[PDB]
């Protein structure tokens, strides 16, 4: 017994975001890896050095490749992290017990890889972004845009139910990121590989960054093997409701054996 | 009469370490700045780029110069942050209401600047470092050495009285640092006229195993302070295991003399 | 190939003062930045907003901060611009190939930061200032004084050997400045480890009547210089009366 | 005794632009005032504080107000400066020997005050502006637009015949201004009785690429002038590329219009 939980943070965050969850999963006798994606957390890479979703996901790809033949894992993707899980599932489908999407963007091998992002962008008026910074770092021929959450956006849309301490922590650690729309519109997931992995979506009822209605929409339109929900949780469930999240994850681990 | 508290982290940490304290001071109606020093927290610089204490303190020096004309601050330095405070005190003595040393290294204006650090290493057994890594990144004629706390040293000497969540956060954010001994041993950066003119306050953390209470008292007895406060039961990371008491202490000294 | 020259104007002037030199340096294949310091040239800040030498030097500090990872520059400071140079040298010592002080005030890390200015003020008789305006805008708690060159001081002491067009240009562009005496007398801007680790070069202007050749020589002897070059026949505004020689001199010390 | 020349710069420029011409006129024994209009040159006001041509021309109006009345002047307006000249001619017509429009915008009393600006734009392609910046700074119910020449625009449309030194100088001194289209379209300023009672001289710069010769001749032909002078081989910045030719022309008008 004892599974391996691979936790993948969202945009503008890093492995640190799982600091309240990690200890809980370990106490239950499980292995946990809360990695930093490229240019995230304490990774020295710069966001301008990332031109594709792959570059950004590289760290996860390297970890998945180091996994022992008999060391299956439970991938947990938060927010944009869901897109990162897609590449891992497409390349290492049989190394995944189940893919868990925590208030994340969950892709599929049916629509265009950027579909869920495009739908989100359309149902999201510019004002909702508040003080988020969107800046170009590519070229008119090869357009690249970076996304960097501002303090207002973090407090009103992502941490409205989190403690003032959690907000202070995030405000001193958030770094520029990117939705990698342009890159994702050029294609990356197939039925045979990506579509063979069980998907479990965890809904955060009070989520304002990625509203509950949009999460439901993804469950209905994209489809999942199972849908769970953490009532009273905002976008940052691993911070405002770590124990509930842990319980859910452990239940997933027991079920998808 | 709101106050501007400038919080300065210790070696291997960053502004994020003050995430529990910051909200408490602000709730009390004060302004707080928890900056990242060079190659710390999310700062993109690498430790190998820092050769002196000044290079490392650069972010603090920039903050001091950005201060309004008639705007003073209360400096709070933790651990190695005490040395950073020394440089700011020597350069902008009139811009500081008081310099608070929290379980920190506190220099003097009599011996060379590396004095207390040499005294610390000489009164503290090598075995106390546990898994901390000391690596050279300079040359035989221009020596440079980086210091990186390992998981054992962090859990056994710094966070022994902190929660498992706090230890998890530190393990995912810690980065290599340096005591900059080489640089500091070759000069006397502090003078009684500037550095020594700044009001000094020391906060002793009785259960500290990183910088033992005995050494803290020794530093106090080496130069003297305007006031010595004590936080009984706090380990090296007082802002994490005793944020409320620390906040109260800072609010008190914020009107003592 | 080709270097980046950062030109820093003196008191009451601005980036425009390098309009004759800038083209020459670029013609040689070099990048030139003739920035405006705070409350100078077309900058919108007012003199009463600058309380310290750092506030005045802010634009130079931002420029240095925006420099590429492995991008170095050659600083050229004129007149008061030398003091601005010192701050840049102290903060970014390793991004500077050499600091050129063109008939400028050049500090050291030994005495007070205002040392050379205090010495200058003690040799310079009140008569020499002519119609220059000195007005206070601070308080005894922190004394502040603005300095504004008058048309006569400009014509007799700074532009006596310059063309009538250049004098007209200056008269329509000069703005109040400050020597920041009091701020400097209590600050510790320069240290031997940083400011003093940067190669120093001094270009003396023989016919200078603003900062006389003797005072220029004194500063050179006071702290020492890696190389001291001289532009014979140039008044205080060497980039206006002798731009070509200045360019040649700068391209020479650009490696020698 | 020598006359008083009041030099009025164009948009994004300042008194400094007349630095080569000023000495020439003074050498001739004449008095010269190269003032800075509002938010121009070293003026501390910002373009966002100006919403009408009148606010922008304030400095000129203040200067005209201090004239002894027994002391007349010769107004020389360059580029957009010609519009500033109009307000002075309207308010102090009897204190002006003549108004000189150097490759400027010369208004009339018949059409809307923005007439010449509207015409200019109608025969000027949106690409002639190059890297020039047009930013809005007026509230939704009170539209206001700022104009800021870019380096390319200066080098290829205004200073194509000037020295590299003058381009370097202009680039380090240009500031944002405005054509004040909004204000000029609803505010009637000039009248035939006053503005029109002043003699107008237009100096054409044949090589002008900012305000092309054709439009300059268009204004002379449509708006009318007392006399038309021409400076062959000069770009938009005649006071920089041909200061001596311009000075001779000004001294000439200063003599026949006394
Ligand atoms: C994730 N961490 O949070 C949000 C919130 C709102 C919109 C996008 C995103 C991400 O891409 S990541
Ligand atoms: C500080 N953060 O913690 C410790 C602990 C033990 C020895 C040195 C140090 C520092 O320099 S920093
Ligand atoms: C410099 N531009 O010119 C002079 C001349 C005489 C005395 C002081 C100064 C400056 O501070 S700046
Ligand atoms: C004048 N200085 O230059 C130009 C050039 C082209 C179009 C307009 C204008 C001005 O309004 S001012």
């Amino acid at each position: 017994e004892g599974k391996h939980f691979v936790l993948v943070h969202g945009a503008c965050h890093g492995g640190w975001s799982w600091y309240k969850l990690k200890p809980l999963l370990e106490a239950a006798g499980h292995k946990v890896t809360a990695l930093d994606l490229a240019a995230s957390g304490t990774d020295l890479r710069k966001i301008e050095e990332l031109r594709t979703l792959y570059d950004y996901t590289l760290p996860l790809m390297e970890l998945m490749e180091s996994l022992s033949a008999d060391e299956k894992v439970i991938l947990v993707g938060h927010s944009l992290g869901g897109m990162n899980l897609g590449l891992a599932m497409e390349k290492y489908p049989q190394k995944i017990y189940a893919a868990v999407f925590l208030a994340a963007f969950m892709p599929d091998s049916v629509h265009n890889s950027s579909f869920v992002l495009e739908q989100y962008n359309e149902r999201t008026p510019a004002e909702n972004w508040l003080d988020t910074q969107f800046l170009p770092y590519g070229s008119p021929e090869e357009p690249l845009t970076s996304m960097f959450f501002g303090p207002k956006f973090l407090a009103h849309k992502l941490y409205q139910l989190c403690s003032p301490e959690d907000l202070a922590l995030a405000s001193s650690l958030v770094r520029p990121s990117s939705l990698f729309m342009e890159d994702l519109s050029k294609a990356y997931f197939t039925d045979e590989r990506f579509g063979s992995v069980k998907r479990v979506y965890i809904v955060c009822t009070e989520d304002k960054g990625i509203p509950e209605e949009f999460q439901r929409w993804q469950i209905d339109n994209i489809g999942v093997t199972e849908a769970i929900e953490i009532k009273g949780a905002d976008h940052m469930a691993m911070l405002c409701e770590p124990q509930k999240l842990c319980a859910s994850l452990l239940e997933i681990a027991h079920k998808y054996n």
